[PDB]
């Protein structure tokens, strides 16, 4: 049985983006974006009510497998949403006026694999030519500055940016769907973990955004916001002054597609349990969380 306060096998989730649906026809809608490398079907909610053209918010969550609270946060994220829809003003006029697209695991397969043989797996579970090493690092796997600094070339690496941009189908997926619904998308948002940052563009090249000062006041914001629950210190920044390259990044790809604001968020630890988030901080630290994509979205429906 699926639960939001604990960490869902895949078998579980894909049973709950069919039956969160189900339960809920008039604000959710589920498609399948594309398949993995093992086959399985990358699952897509669009959460709001239907209007005629309605701008969007893109989020994402499992890009890294082992890194367990993102896909609880996409989860919670779609509980929120439809448990407060009528009862609080902020998210019945978030759902009215734009569409969330929530794709709450995009590496299914390692995903799976983290729950069945590895729990520290973070790529792709895609075959490489030459060796045995298996995977992709799929947010080194994006056509932006891709496979230079911050990626590696050695698919036994945990960085590993793959034979070319989009080689995984999974990325090549999520890129299609994004490129296809461009002009909807307004904002693009990747969840991740651990080391509480909200990062945005550019981690492919020490260079700033032209939008750097809007988006660094915005994520300074988002941040004071995530601290009024708990008082948890997230740091913020562009990539290039926060943290070591990274090139090949969905977001950076996401923003050089027109899309300005992209935002990745590293959610809870500091390092104490790292990945390994106990199930006993998954409310915590999803509700701390919310309060950010709220402010996120909030500014992003006043600036359209
Ligand atoms: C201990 C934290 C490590 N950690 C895990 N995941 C991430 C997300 C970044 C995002 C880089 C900007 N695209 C990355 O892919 O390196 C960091
Ligand atoms: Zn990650
Ligand atoms: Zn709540």
């Amino acid at each position: 049985g699926h639960s939001y306060e604990k960490y869902n096998n895949w078998e579980t989730i894909e049973a709950w983006t069919k039956q969160v649906t189900s339960e809920n026809p008039d604000l959710i809608s589920r498609t399948a974006i594309g398949t993995t490398f093992l086959g399985n079907n990358i699952y897509l909610l669009k959460v709001g009510k239907p209007g005629p053209n309605k701008p969007a918010i893109f989020m994402d969550c499992g890009f890294h497998a082992r890194e367990w609270i993102s896909h609880a946060f996409c989860q919670w994220f779609v509980r929120e949403a439809v448990l407060t829809y009528g009862y609080e003003s902020h998210m019945t006029e978030f759902l009215n006026k734009l569409d969330f697209y929530v794709l709450p695991v995009l590496n299914i397969d390692g995903y799976i694999y983290t729950w069945t043989k590895n729990r520290m797996w973070r790529k792709t579970r895609s075959t490489n030519a030459g060796t045995t090493c298996i995977g992709t690092d799929p947010n080194r796997n994006f056509d932006a500055g891709w496979c230079t600094t911050g990626a590696s070339t050695d698919p036994c690496d945990e960085t590993y940016c793959g034979s070319a941009a989009e080689s995984e189908k999974e990325t090549k997926a999520l890129a299609d769907f994004i490129r296809n619904n461009l002009s909807s998308i307004k904002a693009y948002l990747t969840i991740h973990s651990y080391s509480q940052m909200i990062l945005y563009p550019y981690s492919y090249d020490y260079k700033l955004p032209e939008n750097n000062a809007e988006l660094n006041n915005l994520a300074k914001a988002a941040v004071k916001e995530l601290a009024t629950l708990y008082g948890t210190k997230y740091t913020y920044g562009p990539g290039a002054t926060t943290i070591y390259p990274a090139a090949g990044g969905s977001d950076d790809w996401a923003y050089d597609q027109g899309i300005k604001y992209s935002f990745t968020f590293e959610l809870r630890d500091k390092g104490r349990y790292g990945f390994i988030l106990p199930e006993s901080q998954i409310q915590a630290t999803c509700e701390e969380t919310m309060l950010a994509i709220k402010y996120v979205t909030n500014y992003v429906l006043g600036h359209l």
